[PDB]
């Protein structure tokens, strides 16, 4: 009959909510809960069978390596169940794109996938997560949404979770990716325009159910007269992989390169990635010697995400050239 | 009669590819100010043209003594009688701080133009010619004048406050969330929209009377992030942090006592975010900064944020006029 | 104390109600159309003191240039009462572009001028039109309004009436500028980042107040193929002026020209606009010799909007060189 | 082993030349293909490149004939054991029609790149060199057959189906509301997204079985706008008419009359619009199109449901069979 589509609760805006409906900021994060929630979307009953779970209340940007693992988990469990058709994610929006990354990569199923947040606090005027909540139980419930890889449905719109990322921010179309949508939803109903062209889910080498633990990675950022104290002081700290989110085309300032060629030799990995994100990709062996330095060009991806997919490649491997490798396929 | 321009050179405009098909991979910084008006001999037809190499860097590796001294050679051409408007060639990866400082510190109504090129004049559709013929076409113009600095890539008239290098590889790598002022074609400027902001003429900063810049550095956020860049940037100097937050400026929670202590011990802590397509952060919305004593960059990006940061703690520390400041400019 | 705001509707309720704003007597005992408008949304009431008033009831894709008249003469009239700080005006989202448009050139005033319209049905989940009439009361009521021209108030940005088009369908973003942004609005407060270089209410050489009719203007359209019966039969039925929106730079098909420049002749305005409307414009000279044929560039104005220059352009003048110069400097 | 690529010379500015390198405008179109071919030399590092000039036209002139003809000529080249990709040379303002007219009916996974100049040869930073050694090199690549029809502009891969001339005089003219599938920098291929619709292989329309094209006919819509033209249209001939509507394709209500009897009288009715960057027009949604019998046009801009609409109606008459391939290309 309908499909059996589960909510994992993980806290939100979207279930947050401001002392009222003018107040669109300084509202609390994880505010209400899941059956509470799936009670103020009557709705949601025509779509589907919903049930729903709290997995954790957490605010987005608060969050772990091991929140991430739980939740991967999690999913891993459902996704084995004869009896959950898709299944929907509730997010805070400051990191929903560095956790759809991670399921994109490392959740070998068909079922649909959905992550959706929202911009404004649900007691705001014109709040914008009922509708987007309704939408994602429309997109995890519709059998085209298998086999397309983590989906994000915000703004009616069906984007990749490999590539969209919070870019503007007030606004209800925060959500943006540089190669654009897959599709969009409209009254409940799907719209496919586009399909991904790299490596996910079913086809994704990595396994959740084969992860305990997930090494750490940071991020240092580039601009002018930038030096090698932030790159150093998160090695020393245990850093494992160093994504370096430089000017240009993952430029490295002269005054720090010997601080990397340093590093690498004493283990890290140089993930070349950039602050410039709307669109291009970082070229390997055109601002740094990548292969001469032994260090990886992210691509496409920014810094959060490159993190993401390092951390999981290096649960796998620490080869430089597989790393590069599987930076060019995911 | 003509305008009298002058090009300051600073050292991709002046990158060579190792080929014609090399439309990346080259190396940068290698062409003379002189070889670089004689390859465009056209340039005579919109003014009269002069040059001089400030200095060759790469621009991913500028430091703040590279801004002070191009900033006060900049005031020292603006004061003489015989400018009438400026070109600086730039490379692009900091083209957006250098234009901000200067719009910040220039307290002068003549244009000032930063141009910079995406494909190394060797390569085939350089983009370069157009960039500095059309940087000559403004910089001569009377109507440039007043408007802040400005930067004219890709047949557009940007604001140099707020334009970024946003797309890697394109010609159009530089954009605004606001929008271009204009657009350049055929060497003719048309206008659409004017600057809000506080510049140049109006500007309570002069180049003139700085002499050091303040350290400011940048730390990002990120899933899992931790306090160690913070505290390292610090211990090492830095007045003012930048925090490049996720969506409107937010903080990790393991990371919040870090801050209040820096604060506590006098680092200005200014909330920025690398949600930089649009939109801005908004004081007391994430985090108290009220309470806090925070400052918001507004719609500001990280590299934008320290460079007015820098500039604003060499006249202030109260952190309720760099508030202000944030505001205005 | 409070400013006061006008707000004319021009068609149905742009918004719902919500918490007691809806099962409150004063909602209840609010007279349908425009008052329960007001009653709905209670907050308002603090920003201004708002009063409503039912100048048309119309659908914006039937507009006539009737309906232009009237509601540009009613907005003079409110503008000149002492009484009046600000006008807000509800309207159709199709040609919502096309009045805003027209206003800003006729309205010779200082005060804001504010129109705003709704993507989604006042009652569709999320809807959008609640907060987008609070921000446009909020701006309306904003001394900083003042002198910036017609001003749309929708997906929490201000927008110049001049150049905002309906560009994405669908959408609560779909007005953009190929411009940009004059600023935003959050949380009733105004954040200004651009001005308008272009003429407009207050410097305008037009005036409502002495506007007694328009003329008629018509568009043609241009694509492979096209043929000139369009751009006869338009002008046989009365077109004063031929807006053509061509492919390119305004470009004309050889099989066109012809009629074109006898159309010229026989006094009919030719009005090179495109249908290519995200960006650049227009230039004279460049694919066909306006100076030759005594043709005009629409310069950046998309079909609609150079329509909305020309009808007005033309009560004023008939010289072709004066409308070049209308479309240069507005 | 190099690939073997057809270049067939249609006209437009890539073989345009003004009278300066200033002029990006008033310039000859359709001036110049060994010309072509000889001017960048490098192509034959990447493939081994012939030419013929099919014919030399200004875009903005194309008949339906032109379009059967160059249809014709592709559909024999993608035959031939000699022809592993083929490339087009077009002016731009109708190259988003024959790139969705050469996607429906060339029934080749064989790679066809349409490519375009937006400067003329001539020009200061003209584009057309790489724009189209870039389209030698997506032609001569394994990974480009069975895309759909390709257009290689700006270093972008676009979808021949929805990419549109949206901006006017600058380089990156070319816009797709749903995205380029990839970019080609330095002759190299990088693919990021895959075709949703149906196209080329997949295509149940054949140019070898087009003998002919119904006329099909564009009115636009606007604030009085009255039946006037739609009816001239239609009297000249039109088989079916696209309505460029306001909004979600809408009518006015003094127009839906016209609609109506015309659909009665045989003319199919196609709602299309004028907000084209992004979204489609809903069935039922501002018009009972299920009483009226009537067709939307989904997301496709006027011009390109013309396309489409000259192609289905090659094979059927049908409302519904039209709705339906609407709605999967």
């Amino acid at each position: 009959k309908l499909a059996n589509v589960v909510i994992l609760a993980t806290g939100g805006t979207i279930a947050g909510a401001g002392a009222s409906a003018a107040n669109s900021a300084t509202y609390q994060a994880a505010k209400v809960g899941v059956d509470k929630l799936i009670a103020g979307v009557p709705e949601l009953a025509d779509l589907a069978n919903v049930r729903g779970e709290q997995v954790m209340q957490i605010a987005s940007e608060s969050i772990t390596n091991d929140d991430l693992l739980k939740l991967g988990k999690r999913v891993a469990e459902l996704a084995d169940s004869n009896d959950v058709d898709g299944i929907v994610i509730t997010h805070g929006t400051d990191t929903l794109e560095e956790t759809a990354y991670f399921l994109d990569l490392t959740l070998n199923t068909d079922k649909p996938i959905v992550v959706v947040g929202s911009m404004r606090p649900g007691t705001a005027m014109s709040a914008d997560g009922m509708l987007n909540l309704y939408n994602a139980v429309a997109v995890a419930s519709n059998k085209d949404s298998r086999g397309k890889g983590v989906l994000v449905t915000m703004n009616d719109e069906i984007q990749s979770g490999r590539d969209v990322s919070k870019s503007i921010n007030i606004k209800t179309e925060a959500f943006k990716s540089a190669w654009g949508p897959l599709g969009m939803v409209v009254e409940g109903k799907s719209y496919w325009f586009r399909l991904p062209a790299k490596r996910h889910t079913v086809n994704s080498e990595f396994d959740i159910k084969q992860i305990s633990s997930l090494p750490q990675v940071d991020i240092a950022y580039s601009y002018g007269n930038v030096t090698d104290t932030a790159y150093k002081a998160l090695a020393q700290n245990g850093a494992k992989a160093l994504i370096h989110a430089g000017t240009g085309n993952g430029s490295v300032s002269s005054r720090l390169t010997p601080a990397l060629q340093t590093l690498r030799k004493t283990g890290t990995q140089i993930i070349r990635s950039s602050h410039v994100n709307q669109g291009g990709f970082v070229l390997r062996n055109a601002e740094q010697p990548d292969d001469k330095n032994d260090w990886v060009v992210a691509h496409d991806l920014n810094p959060e995400k490159a993190r993401i997919l390092v951390e999981l490649a290096m649960v796998k491997t620490q080869d430089s050239k597989e790393l590069q490798r599987i930076f060019w396929e995911y």
